[PDB]
Formats: structure tokens, sequence, C-alpha cells
């Protein structure tokens, strides 16, 4: 019923553009949205996040998350392991590479999503969600290095899966941190399961 | 370490503004970032609310509510918690009520608030808070329920099991074209992964 008629060009950079998109609404009459793109999709999907679900013997299993400085919400955010996919890179593939460069670890593919959407009010910006396991045990784990790109700065916190929320809830009260909102959402599902 | 050094316009619009956005990198060098933003955004603590409706009702299976709209970001229709923008001296929870009643029908009550958690940090400053609402299926309010929707406003309501939720919208995601959203993913992995 409803449908895209037209993208008007605003603005583009280098990495990001703005257009004002005219579509039909479902009584037929023509309406306008602000909608943001990225310039740089080629693939599937933007982008990957990695769930990384760090598995020790005699520990807790750990979600694996990362924080880094993002100059669009001007402070620190905690999030999945993530980035953009390589033209000609599979979803995988970009999984386990972003996962390596942002936290050293070396894991195994456990499931992988279809394009999800970020924020589809705003921009048409997708990921796949890829949930990874990671052999805590195995030696090439044991001192994790993380080879991040240029102009990358990353710590990894890992935290327990079995008290997510409440370990995520504490950041924030405490380090003045943003989570993101996939993360956050998985916390909640984590306690809100049975 | 990290922070803003300046906030450059590049074009606004009613709804969305571009800036170029000039940061000190950790190193001590001075770096751009090219970074969006709502121009709604006014004193609310975060942009907008979305809620996760958790539909309750004797001898019934825990539901997830859930609404199906046309994204013009997008270009097609998607799948997501109901959400709205905060309105200006608003709270997140009354905000959270308000949306879902209109998109759903269903009259909720708070279970829990999240603090602002972020949408897509490397691209915006885009925040909600994440309203954890149930609804009582058995209360006469909730039994035919009909969206108020606002101007321009057309959704489709879902309601899934909770304890079935990955599978229904993979099911979903198979028989139409559409796109889950990503927070909505990220609960059914962990409801999955719990
Ligand atoms: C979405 N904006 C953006 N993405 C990547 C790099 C950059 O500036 C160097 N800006
Ligand atoms: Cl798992
Ligand atoms: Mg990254
Ligand atoms: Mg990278
Ligand atoms: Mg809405
Ligand atoms: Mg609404």
């Amino acid at each position: 019923k409803q449908y895209i008629i037209s993208e008007e060009l605003i603005s583009e950079g280098k990495w990001v553009k703005l257009e004002k998109t005219t579509y039909m609404d479902p009584t037929g009459k023509t309406r306008t949205w602000e909608s943001v793109k990225r310039t740089t999709r080629k693939q599937t999907a933007d982008g990957v996040a990695v769930i990384p679900v760090l598995q020790r013997t005699l520990h807790y299993e750990c979600i694996v998350l990362v924080k880094q400085f993002r100059p669009p919400m001007g402070g620190y955010c905690i999030e999945f392991p993530a980035g953009l996919i390589d033209d000609g890179e599979t979803p995988e593939a970009a999984a386990l590479r972003e996962l390596e460069e942002e936290t050293g670890y070396k894991g195994d593919i456990a499931e992988c999503s279809p394009a999800v959407c970020m924020d589809p009010g705003l921009s048409n910006c997708t990921i796949h969600i890829v949930t990874v396991t990671i052999n805590g045990d195995d030696a090439e784990n044991a001192r994790p290095k993380p080879k991040p790109g240029d102009g990358e700065f990353v710590e990894v916190i890992s935290l327990p899966k079995n008290d997510l929320l409440q370990r995520l809830d504490a950041l924030v009260a405490e380090e003045h941190l943003t989570v993101d909102a996939r993360v956050y959402s998985y916390a909640l599902a984590l306690k809100h399961a049975n």
C-alpha cells in the first residue's frame, strides 16, 4: 500500500547524506520524510554487530563489549563490537574480523541474523547481528591482542551474561557512559526470559 | 581523554541536521566526524522512547506486542517496538504509555525505565528510554483494543509469544518483504540465549 515515489538529495558528505523522501501514504496522499543514509553501502547491510559470548570453564559466561568515544554522542558509549562490512566480505567474516580488531578475541560463528534496521524512522542503516562464541580456554584467547585500525581507540569490557542488565545500569550510574540500545535490549531480555 | 572541540552545522531540515564534528583523539590529535542529530530535542533526557510491551493473560503464554509500519528511510515495512518521540515536558514513562496506547490500543502499566540509551552512536546522537510495560490482557479496557494513531500514522499490531519470539520473527521475515528492528532482534536473541 505505501511506497517511495522519489528521493531528493539535500546534502552529501563523505560518510553521510540527508535526503528528502517522497512517499505515498495509505490514503493515497503524497507525503515527505527527512531520511539519512550512509554513503558507504555496496552489501547485505551497512555493518555487523557481534554478540561475543566469552566461555571459560569454571567462570560465568561473559558478554564481551567495547567502550569508545563516539563523536556524534559527544561522549563514551558501551556497545557490541561492530563495524562496516568490506565490499565483497561476508557478514560472518566481517564479524570475526571486527571482533579480533576491537577485542583481540578469536571466535566461532553460532548464528547470523538477517539484515536488521538501526533506527528506521531516521535512516536506512542496517546490520547483521552475529552471535559468536569465544573459547576463552584456548591459547589464542589467552592474551587477546587487539589490532585496531587507524583512529580507533577501543577499551574492552567483559560482563557476566547472567547479571548483564544490573552491571550495565551500574556503569551508567557510576561512569556516566551511554549504553547502546541493542546491548540494553539484549540485557533486558536475559532478565525477562521465563 | 577524548572530547568535542566544535560542531559546525552543514545542513538543517525541519526534523534532522547534519554536523561536522571536531574532536580530540587520545593521541592529542584533532579529528573530524560527520554527525546526525534531530532538531526536535529540547530538555528531554532522550529523543524518544521504545516500549517493550509484555501482554499478560490468564492461561496464555506472555506475548511481546510489536508494530509494523512503513518507514520512508527504509523504503519498506519494519517490525519494531512501539515507539515515539517524547513531547516537551513529558516524562519518558508517560510518553511510553501514551505511544503504546496510540499505536496499539493497549493500556499498559509501567514496569521499568532504562537510562537514555544510544540508537546508532557512530552516526547520530539519538537516544531513547526503553520502557518495559506490562499489559493486563484480562482487563476489559484491553479486550478489543483499537490503535488511535496520530496524523500520518498507519500502524499494524503483531503480538508474538515471548517463548518463541525469534522463530516467529524469522517466520515473518521468510513470508514477506520487511525488516526487523535491531533492538527487537537483539531482545529475541537473548530470550533464546537465556
Ligand atoms: C557517520 N559519520 C562518519 N563515519 C565515519 C567516519 C566519519 O568521519 C571521519 N564520520
Ligand atoms: Cl549463545
Ligand atoms: Mg567499530
Ligand atoms: Mg574497524
Ligand atoms: Mg511511533
Ligand atoms: Mg506514534
